[PDB]
């Protein structure tokens, strides 16, 4: 693989981001639902040994980009506290991340363009199981907190090719764009993991 044409190197890495694949993406960005169809969970199931799988939101895009970055944040929480796979059958996030692609992209729901956030938030929640009252009592937590805070970073790495962006260990992005198959990406991801 070369730099240049595969991925690049972040001037400013994502800080604290040792052994793990961080895929910055938006509810509403229609790429981020192909590649999550097609790529994102057997690839990173195969690289789960070197590196943590780790969903960055980014909070700007869309109408919605805050309430979504809130629901997930609470809702990776809540599932990395249980000890549960943001990939298998009962991960809340993963239900709620899927509920808002099928929304936005299949049914193109609006939600009322940024005028009814409630109803954006029911989406997901409702999708995922959890109660109105209990997101607003997680969202309340530090930890949840501190997710949103590095979610920050999301806005400048998605400058360089925009999302979805794919970075191994908080200084690798890989060039969306050259991703050919689930193989060829694994690859690419031990590649730079060993870097
Ligand atoms: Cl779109
Ligand atoms: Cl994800
Ligand atoms: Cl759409
Ligand atoms: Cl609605
Ligand atoms: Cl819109
Ligand atoms: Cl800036
Ligand atoms: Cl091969």
């Amino acid at each position: 693989f070369t730099e240049g044409t595969d991925y690049m190197v972040l001037e400013k890495p994502i800080p604290n981001a040792d052994k793990t694949l961080i895929k910055v993406f938006s509810y509403a960005c229609p790429f981020c639902y192909k590649y999550d169809k097609a790529v994102t969970g057997p690839v990173s199931e195969k690289v789960k040994d070197i590196v943590a799988f780790t969903p960055f939101h980014l909070e700007t895009k869309g109408e919605y980009g805050k309430q979504a970055s809130e629901v997930f944040a609470v809702l990776i929480n809540k599932d990395k506290a249980a000890g549960i796979s943001l990939f298998d059958a009962n991960s809340q996030f993963k239900k709620a991340k899927f509920a808002y692609y099928a929304a936005y992209h299949d049914k193109k729901e609006r939600w009322s363009d940024g005028k009814d956030p409630a109803a954006f938030i029911k989406t997901g929640l409702d999708a995922a199981g959890m109660s109105q009252a209990d997101f607003e009592a997680a969202l309340k937590e530090p930890a949840v907190q501190e997710t949103l805070e590095k979610w920050k970073a999301s806005y400048d790495v998605a400058k360089i090719q925009g999302v979805p962006a794919y970075v191994v260990n908080g200084k690798y992005l890989i060039y969306t764009k050259s991703i050919k198959s689930i193989d060829a990406m694994a690859d690419l991801i031990r590649e730079l993991a060993s870097k």
